[PDB]
């Protein structure tokens, strides 16, 4: 097993996956590492299994159809993993906790959003469709771009959104296009 957290790349109190070499802090893993279960398989393993049970799940899909799917167990897991993949980028630190807005010449967003909030929303099963989760994720970056305007700090929003969008296309097997 690895000696660092797959998500935050730090050592500490780690839980090890039984079916692959990754390890996690308790609250770095999404969902949080389960109290019992021997053996335990992490979310990367659980996602690989879904693909292996249904190879045709990797054929191209239309984003519009993916967004209308109901948050049944497998969609729920895919959204948890996609959220996890955003947290794996160190730049996610800017978007994790509740932001505040006091900058000359800007007004704060009408609907603030942040990754920990989305994490809680997923945990409490507040999303009924994939669309709900994806809208909140995209809102995070859109609020950032609008607030920071021409400051070069807007680029952090672009960078982290690209990570989200690439992983969204991979996980939900969106049809490749030019
Ligand atoms: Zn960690
Ligand atoms: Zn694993
Ligand atoms: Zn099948």
């Amino acid at each position: 097993n690895s000696n660092i957290c797959e998500v935050c790349n730090k050592w500490g109190r780690l839980f090890c996956c039984d079916t692959c070499p990754r390890s996690f802090h308790e609250h770095c893993h999404i969902p949080s590492v389960e109290a019992n279960k021997n053996p335990w398989s992490c979310i990367f393993c659980r996602i690989k299994t879904i693909q292996e049970r249904c190879p045709e799940s990797q054929s191209g899909h239309q984003e519009s159809e993916v967004l209308m799917r109901q948050m049944l167990p497998e969609e729920q897991l895919k959204c948890e993993f996609l959220l996890l993949k955003v947290y794996c980028d160190s730049k996610s630190c800017f978007f994790a906790s509740e932001p505040y807005y006091n900058r000359e010449g800007s007004q704060g967003p009408q609907k603030p959003m942040w990754l920990n909030k989305v994490k809680t929303s997923l945990n409490e099963q507040m999303y009924t469709r994939v669309e709900g989760f994806v809208q909140d994720m995209r809102l995070i970056f859109h609020n950032h771009k609008e607030f920071y305007r021409e400051d070069k700090f807007t680029r952090l929003g672009i960078q982290v959104q690209d990570i989200f969008e690439k992983n969204f296309r991979n996980i939900f097997a969106i049809q490749e296009t030019s």
